[PDB]
């Protein structure tokens, strides 16, 4: 059955809970992103009004056929009024067309919900400053203070000088990244950029980059693979039998593969900064994991909360487990004893 925190009180509204059937008392149906976990069971044969982002109601049109008429998106950073009650959409800082979402209840409540996101100080300066906010939808994915990771800024400098250096010494090197969902983009824009090609992908990819309103994407995007020296592939692809297949594809263009695969966080992160990553390498055959993350870390996390004081927070991650969610509740009292709210 459908879980609370996935329900709005004093609404008919849901977040991210189209797997449960109909939701008895749902009438608006929002959707934060398009990452299949969250909109996991929307189809054409969908009948309720969904309520989501540009970006997100191109890819639920093109690529799961949901039909027009039940599409209700909404421009960012604007108050709108859905079944009598005023929404905005912010920017989340997660895969392109991700939000957060203010709901302004009837009796006074102001509820945040962040869908996804990775916090970050110029929130700070948007709409969410103007009033109080009473109860927050936290996505706790990194909760804990292990969990550090570099700028998206830094990991994609550290991206560009390694394929640039590499493609220099030797003309006749691939360089291929992984991809498994929307997200990440800048990773294999930044090193097509700087290596004067275009990324090259299979159709069914390319259909999804062009739902994305980015500028200029068909300067930068290509389903043809010959002309192009950075492709992408299924992150499943991205190991050494995977790449030692797809080299003998290219029939002998190229003698040597630089493959990058941008996980979430990996336990090299306690220990080793950015500048010390090395790569897996077998024969001519090199893969670099790099700390390119769409989540807040926990001191981004940290920030966020102690800056919107928010009377009660409901965690939407890492809700399954007893110790996890006694561990979270944990953290939110120290930060609120720290701050003094
Ligand atoms: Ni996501």
């Amino acid at each position: 059955t459908c879980p609370f925190y996935k329900k709005i009180p004093g609404t008919g509204f849901t977040v991210d809970a189209f797997q449960y059937g109909v939701v008895e008392g749902c009438t608006a149906y929002f959707l934060t992103h398009f990452h299949s976990d969250h909109y996991a069971g929307l189809s054409k044969h969908f009948t309720f009004p969904v309520y989501c982002s540009e970006i997100t109601g191109n890819l639920l049109k093109n690529k799961l056929h949901v039909q027009e008429q039940y599409i209700h998106p909404l421009p960012l950073d604007t108050e709108c009024i859905v079944n009598g009650v005023k929404v905005v959409l912010l920017d989340a800082n997660h895969c392109p067309g991700a939000v957060m979402i203010l709901f302004y209840l009837p009796n006074g409540t102001v509820i945040l919900h962040t869908g996804d996101f990775r916090a970050d100080p110029s929130m700070e300066r948007s709409l969410l400053a103007d009033q109080k906010v009473h109860m927050l939808y936290l996505d706790t994915t990194y909760c804990s203070p292990e969990y550090t990771f570099p700028s998206q800024q830094e990991v994609i400098r550290f991206a560009i000088n390694t394929a640039f250096e590499a493609v220099t010494l030797n003309p006749h090197a691939l360089v291929v990244c992984g991809t498994y969902s929307i997200g990440k983009e800048k990773v294999f824009l930044a090193i097509a950029d700087v290596l004067g090609s275009k990324v090259g992908m299979s159709q069914e990819k390319y259909k999804t980059l062009q739902c994305l309103n980015i500028p200029e994407i068909n300067s930068l995007i290509t389903t043809d693979m010959c002309s192009s020296l950075v492709h992408l592939l299924p992150m499943m692809q991205i190991n050494f039998k995977g790449l030692q297949s797809h080299l003998k594809k290219c029939g002998g263009k190229y003698n040597q593969i630089l493959a990058f695969r941008p996980t979430g966080w990996t336990h090299s992160n306690k220990f080793t900064r950015i500048a010390d990553v090395i790569p897996q390498t077998k024969g001519n055959i090199s893969i670099y994991g790099i700390p390119y993350s769409e989540h807040s870390s926990y001191l981004e996390m940290k920030r966020f909360v102690q800056w919107l004081k928010p009377q009660k927070i409901i965690p939407t991650v890492n809700v399954g487990t007893w110790k996890s969610r006694s561990t979270m509740e944990k953290y939110f009292r120290e930060w609120k004893l720290e701050a003094g709210y």
